[PDB]
């Protein structure tokens, strides 16, 4: 008997602390989650934090696919750590690449990973949300994603019908596969998340993990017809949601540092406003790393960028 929409506003605006737990090992990618971070975030005025987690490398590959305890223990440190500063939290299964290239083979392990996770946290504050799986793609096609997400729901609810669940989209989590999304009729406490990076060439200009991203380096943002496109996409989102009775959460959105601060502030500000206009919850892609809004070793936010994220 929970209202997801009421839960979506609880979540509100927040941010990702990535390049952390979704890396092969925490640190591998530069960021190690400090307990103090939750202070900055809170005092900073954020309602929640999203913590991407790569469980797939911290769990046995043979039945019953048990999750290794030191890691599990580490996630606990991070959960209550955010809960302290009164921040709400979103955890998920992030970068499970073998599942994206061979779903059927890893489907079993996946369902098992959630059974464990849901149980481990089934009685935690209701301000903790469960994100099924980050940006399904590859061979984990849209129609196949629908089947897998439903079974994760059955795995979760059987353990708990208290926490709101976040369901993404396929084809890398953007709007391309939105239409094709199907959340079971019986699920009544879920939120739909979309990653919005749309001006991809702009947001990912120079992303070393994206092939051919070199041809984007140097792009700028802040033009007319420019926003009309994005606006029609936000409307598409909005129309889907109104016709599907599901709240929206923009789980990720941000511009890579190689873009010029100016067009990064214009895009963020714009998209944030368009997101609040439609009353969407959302989280800026990552706190301090290569997409950062807070420079770790130098203690200082990019206040303008931050000003754009905060109301
Ligand atoms: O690859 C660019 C971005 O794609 C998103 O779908 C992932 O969630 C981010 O972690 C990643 O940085």
């Amino acid at each position: 008997g929970v209202d997801p929409f009421e839960r979506n506003k609880i979540l509100g605006r927040g941010i990702n602390i990535g390049n952390a737990l979704e890396a092969p090992n925490e640190g591998d990618w530069g960021v190690v989650i400090k307990d103090e971070f939750f202070d900055i975030i809170k005092e900073a005025g954020f309602s929640h934090v999203r913590i991407p987690i790569r469980w797939s490398t911290h769990a046995y590959a043979f039945p019953p696919y048990k999750i290794m305890d030191r890691f599990f223990k580490r996630v606990d440190e991070v959960i209550n750590g955010a809960l302290k500063r009164g921040l709400a939290v979103v955890i998920n299964i992030h970068h499970y690449e073998e599942l994206m290239n061979d779903p059927e083979e890893h489907k079993e392990r996946f369902l098992a990973l959630w059974k464990q996770i849901a149980d481990r946290y089934k009685d935690y504050p209701e301000t903790l949300f469960f994100e099924i799986l980050n940006a399904p793609h590859g061979n984990l096609t849209p129609e196949k994603w629908n089947e897998l997400l439903e079974e994760a729901l059955k795995v979760i609810r059987s353990i708990d019908k208290k926490h709101t669940i976040i369901i993404g989209t396929a084809e890398w989590g953007g709007i391309s596969a939105l239409e094709k999304l199907s959340v079971p009729k019986w699920e009544k406490n879920s939120i739909v998340t979309i990653h919005y990076y749309n001006p991809f060439e702009f947001t990912h200009q120079g992303a070393e993990w994206v092939e051919g991203s070199e041809k984007w380096l140097g792009r700028k943002w802040g033009s007319p017809d420019d926003q009309k496109h994005l606006i029609e996409e936000f409307n598409f989102i909005e129309e889907w949601s109104k016709k599907n009775k599901r709240p929206i959460y923009i789980g990720e959105f941000g511009a890579y540092r190689k873009a010029d601060l100016e067009s990064r502030i214009k895009w963020t500000s714009f998209v944030v406003r368009e997101m609040e206009k439609r009353r969407w919850s959302w989280a800026y892609w990552e706190f301090c790393s290569g997409f950062g809004v807070y420079d770790t070793l130098r203690k200082t936010w990019n206040k303008d960028l931050l000003e754009a994220l905060i109301g």
